């Protein structure tokens, strides 16, 4: 924090982010923002890559300024064709799956016989 303040600084605070995936290797930030641009005015949009090589990872992040914005896309956005393939659109934020598993598997055969 620099002597002074800039002004009206805000980070995120109260956005909505949402999930974008089947992203083309071809896609750029800018690409996604193009797709959601007409839902909504577009404040944080990137493209995830790896940390590693600094490739597109596949999937991204947009976020709005309104809640309706945002919902608006992650329906009709999702399952859309974006650049040169189609496009996964979802809450970027999730509650984790409960502990619980269970298998089952009826057999009901002795043994294989033939001639």
């Amino acid at each position: 924090g620099s002597s002074g303040s800039s002004g009206q600084k805000k980070d995120t605070s109260n956005h909505f982010h949402v999930f974008v995936g089947d992203l083309s290797p071809e896609i750029t930030t800018e690409d996604i923002k193009a797709a959601f641009a007409p839902f909504g005015r577009i404040s944080d949009a990137r493209v995830v890559k790896d940390m590693a090589t600094g490739k597109s990872k596949g999937y991204g992040f947009v976020s709005f300024f309104n809640k309706w914005d945002a919902e608006n896309a992650i329906q009709q956005m999702g399952g859309q064709w974006l650049g040169g393939r189609q496009i996964r659109t979802n809450w970027a934020t999730r509650k984790p799956p409960a502990p619980k598993s269970t298998y089952e598997s009826n057999t009901k055969q002795s043994g294989p016989s033939s001639g």
